[PDB]
């Protein structure tokens, strides 16, 4: 099934943050209504924050996360969790190789902000 | 129900990261085996990362997150979610006031690392 796509409420500020856990340099592309609205790039095997940004979901609310490593797309896993009917997390894991730890780039989207 | 307490696999490196969305200064306390292992402090209404660290879960594997503002415990919500039976997120929201957005300090714990 499709992974890394989330429908947010329209015109809502959300946070996006990416962590790296891989010897390969990770490139995280964040799309809002199918246009790139943030890209993060970095390399770390100790969970370093390679990027964090406040974006707006815009009129469509469509947010998509992609991860690639040296040009090659990573396999993604994702889910959205909602706590006390109010606090939202959209979670993404990715695997760039074979060991299947799916932490190579870890992306966390959270809203509402403020 | 108790919130903000997670049992991790023993002796396992994990990342903990906190974001702030409040007029108040957030103080996040991360306890491992009932003893303080990290403390984050900062203020932001635009989701700024007030702290990120790598810790080890140790022998018990017990990790607890606590949040306080102006010396007052914030009310917490939490859950753990596991993707492809491998990638782990322990999630915490907190409310320091009356509006119940529960984003005042947002804490994300993830493992495995590396
Ligand atoms: C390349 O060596 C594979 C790669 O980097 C490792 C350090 C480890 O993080 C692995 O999961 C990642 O796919
Ligand atoms: C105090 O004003 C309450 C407090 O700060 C606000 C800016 C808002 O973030 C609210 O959620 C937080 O509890
Ligand atoms: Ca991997
Ligand atoms: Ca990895
Ligand atoms: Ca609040
Ligand atoms: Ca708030």
């Amino acid at each position: 099934a499709t992974q890394g796509v989330f429908t947010l409420p329209a015109n809502t500020r959300f946070g996006v943050t990416a962590f790296a856990n891989s010897s390969g340099t990770q490139t995280v592309n964040v799309l809002v209504n199918n246009e790139t609205a943030a890209t993060f790039s970095g390399q770390s095997t100790n969970n370093a924050v390679i990027g964090t940004q406040v974006l707006n979901s815009g009129s469509s609310g469509k947010v998509q996360v992609q991860v690639s490593v040296n040009g090659r797309p990573s396999d993604l896993v994702s889910a959205q969790v909602i706590l006390t009917n109010e606090l939202n997390f959209a979670l993404v894991g990715s695997e760039d190789g074979t060991d299947n730890d799916y932490n190579d780039a870890v992306v966390v989207i959270n809203w509402p902000l403020g």
